[PDB]
């Protein structure tokens, strides 16, 4: 056991290691997402542009719980990046829906791993979780219900005019 | 023969005669689709600025051959810049269209002109196609489907306000 | 007949296209002129520079002709750009000697515009063709016989040091 | 088919893919090795600075891929990113040659990519390889060979004052 | 064996040491003119320092070829510089006229290095030589031409005016 | 014999000529010795700077002989450069010492060369030896004296530590 290590419970440790996994997996879906839009048949430079900001922002999530896992003492196990469930992303609608859908997954394990901190009387894991990722997955989440709802009321995903200007005149 | 001729083919001499003529003739398209947007029945400016800008740069494009001939030892020997197939591009996306299917038939030469130099074992041509000409087409190419992809979604070219949203937020 | 049509007569109209080639045509025989003087075999650089600044200049004396038709409500019709009588034009005073002769050509052909627009009584046509056109042709002439003369007095064609020269200390 | 497709064959297009797979391959195991150097138990910073770097480097690699495909009309497949053969690197120096055994390793693939290219007579891929690529593997092995070269004559792995060191005279 | 090395063959290592050697040989001839040009009997100072700087220019081709060879895990052997077949290089044309020579010798052994790159499939070194010497020699010869033209057509070698007017405007 | 030439003993311009060979040879050497450095099984970045440098600054020395040849009326002869007697420099250590061994030999010529000069009478060549060059060479084998004397209390050439601190700590 780490020199360092204190007060940091084994099924904790445990659990950082998969949200680190799962980061690195809507990390991934992201870059899905990204490259569909750069398609030549697709071709809406925005919602590209909006979906690789959001893959590098869950890498920058991803380094900060591998921070956590290092001075708290634990070691770090990494597991595959599983690829996303789809190749095709339909529409800009549809991968709004499909994004805000994830972020709803990965806050539901987050708070699983904050109730884990609580219990096993770790509040410095605690206050991490509340500090650096309660309120950025309200705020995400938010922010794709937001976009989620212009685009339904535009027309999208069958008005193609829709997702243009959207793509235009708020990711752009 | 030249003083600073050294491994140029008769063939690759005339080939390249050929595209100068071609990306002149590819200039000249350019800039008929470029005065037909500039008609006070279409007055689409970015349209036109768009390809106008095109032929401009093809003209970059047949100046870089003639130089390449000149530093071969070659010989240039110019023929008649022909007039387009259309004296009225008819709409935005149609011209989109005509203007990828021109630049598909241009780098088809492209590729044949480079495996004419692969053929007469001359690195320098065949380095000079790639370097200049190859990644060129592929970008411009992409371009043309990007645009193309767009116009379809909104509309066009039954909508005439789906050309005029076009002109004013990707080319403008 | 176009909505901004007014006091444009169909012989203007297809006198203008005629214009429109000449200068095309003009500008593709600058553009053989420069060409030829980067051969390795007469590699006279400010020659080159000298007639491809006036192939370029050309393009805008075809552009402004093509505005003119836009703005007035005629329709543009392209003609093939018609190759240079030569291929290759023996010396820089021979060069310097064809395009005198092929500015005073398009000379007479813009004084044969201009009487059209004065006999059809289109004083806006009239004032274009002076304003943009005959005293810019009374200038080219007469630097192109400023440049004749002093090769002729130097002795060229037959003197090479006097081409030399001349390349160095009028053209560069 | 890709209305911008044109000479990119099916067997290039899952190489690309393959190519994709593997830059993002070698970018999770940079990561690994990155945080390794973070433990508390080994504290080497510098180390962890080195490879940090070179997994952003790899995503690069691989975002460069991806625009490759896209622009030549292929369609990304994505497959899983498995995880490094090691959770523990033992050492500055072993790290060092278990990148560069993987970077030999890519470098290999990125051959017979080329290979492929050349056989599939597509001279824009087999360019795109040799000018991002190929020249980029051989800095690459060529400076791990000479970091590997350095600890052993410094005395690493067992003189811990080597590799203390060489991550502060080298890598800082 | 190099712990770098891959994909390079024993053939091409051999070959580029003979480059090397030709680099640096070119570098001595042009050291040779250059000097010619300072005797109190010739004292054409840019002739001088134009060769001077073609003796620098060749140094940095064979260090980029040694560069090449370190980076490949290939083995450097050098051979002695041999001295020019000429002390006393006549005139200013005379010395282009063996300049130009001399670069058409050395362009066709970095040709003859690119076939036996084509056929080791060594397409970095392929790619090595296309980017940084084939187009380097065509421009290289290019003006040397340029240069022996211009010389010529003045009235050198005869003409010592025309050697001294030379020295001032073309290469001043 | 040379309008310019006084004072200037065929004995003396043959001896200006034998020392312009010999500081090209040293130059050589150095050449040598930096791109041993750069091996990937050396990987001595500083030192293979440091005889880089010693490389250019012998090829500095050549010219200036060169000059004094050309301003006293001599007629340069040059003759082959030697490739040096190793392929192989073993270490660090090695090439100081064998650097110092070719500046004593270098300096011992000089030596000879200014006792020529006050033989024949030649205060001018006598002041340039010692201005230019006598020096010089104390400076250059003091230098060398002192990195060999530094590299043996730390233990080189079998400490590897030792050549690796040297390079960062003295050559760096
Ligand atoms: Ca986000
Ligand atoms: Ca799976
Ligand atoms: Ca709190
Ligand atoms: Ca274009
Ligand atoms: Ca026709
Ligand atoms: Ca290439
Ligand atoms: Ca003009
Ligand atoms: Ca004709
Ligand atoms: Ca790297
Ligand atoms: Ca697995
Ligand atoms: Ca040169
Ligand atoms: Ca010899
Ligand atoms: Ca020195
Ligand atoms: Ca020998
Ligand atoms: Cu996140
Ligand atoms: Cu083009
Ligand atoms: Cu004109
Ligand atoms: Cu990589
Ligand atoms: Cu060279
Ligand atoms: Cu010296």
């Amino acid at each position: 056991t780490s020199q360092v290590r204190q007060n940091y419970h084994q099924d904790s440790e445990a659990a950082i290691n998969r949200q680190i996994n799962l980061e690195l997996y809507a990390s991934y879906v992201y870059l899905s997402m990204s490259e569909y839009f750069d398609r030549d048949d697709v071709a809406l430079k925005n919602f590209a542009k909006y979906f690789h900001h959001q893959s590098h922002e869950e890498h920058e999530h991803a380094h900060k719980l591998m921070k956590l896992q290092e001075q708290r003492g634990g070691r770090i196990f990494l597991q595959d990046i599983q690829k996303a469930d789809e190749d095709d992303w339909e529409s800009g609608l549809n991968a709004m829906e499909a994004a805000l859908h994830l972020e709803k997954n990965v806050n539901q394990s987050l708070l699983e791993l904050h109730k884990l901190a609580t219990d096993k009387n770790d509040p410095h894991l605690a206050d991490f979780i509340e500090t650096h990722y309660l309120n950025e997955q309200v705020k995400a989440i938010k922010e794709l219900g937001d976009h989620v709802t212009n685009l339904r009321k535009m027309g999208a995903p069958e008005s193609g005019l829709a997702e243009y200007l959207f793509d235009k005149h708020t990711l752009g």
